[PDB]
């Protein structure tokens, strides 16, 4: 159980920024995407480390229909479905070369990570996330059990607002985490 801490995923960030003030009506105006998320299902944030599927068998495309990538294909009864929403999600500023930092409290290890980034021209404020919209920019091999895992990726030919989609395949069983992070390539 865990998530990408940097660049923070959607639900981790929503928890981090608003967990201490989750019913604040001004969230609507300060962080509208976090607002809609908290409105829909507070557990998307309280259980921020739980965005996984079991028994995907490597078939990520089958498990995650277009427009449901960020929710893990509506995993856990749609718990994270608000992650699929379209709009001005808060971004982390990154360079074209950036570090992914995963935290996993259970130290499951990883068989691999896949890192996809949206193509130039994609607009996350108006368009749902699709497999077409993403290109694979990084692939790792396995990592031993550890609470913190990090590695550097390069996402070429990108500028401004994008989505980084990280697939983390745990080593303890066929459990796969699906981690969307909003970024701004500066
Ligand atoms: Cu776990």
């Amino acid at each position: 159980h865990g998530s990408v801490i940097n660049p923070a995923t959607r639900n981790y960030g929503c928890w981090l920024r608003w967990g201490h003030d989750h019913l604040n009506p001004n969230m609507q105006y300060e962080d509208p995407m976090c607002w809609q998320a908290w409105q829909d299902n507070p557990n998307a944030m309280w259980n921020w480390n739980g965005l996984y599927r079991d028994w995907v068998g490597g078939n990520h495309r089958a498990a995650l229909p277009d427009g449901q990538l960020c929710s893990g294909g509506l995993t856990e009864g749609g718990r994270y479905r608000s992650m699929d929403a379209v709009g001005p999600w808060k971004t982390t500023d990154v360079n074209n070369t950036f570090t992914i930092h995963l935290y996993d409290q259970a130290s499951h290890g990883a068989d691999y990570f896949l890192v996809y980034v949206t193509k130039q021209g994609f607009d996350p404020t108006t368009q749902p996330l699709t497999w077409d919209s993403l290109e694979l920019v990084h692939q790792t091999g396995s990592y031993p059990p550890a609470q913190n895992i990090q590695f550097t990726v390069h996402a070429p030919n990108r500028s401004g607002r994008h989505v980084v989609f990280t697939i983390w395949k745990a080593s303890h069983m066929d459990q796969t985490y699906y981690l969307c992070s909003d970024v701004n390539f500066v």
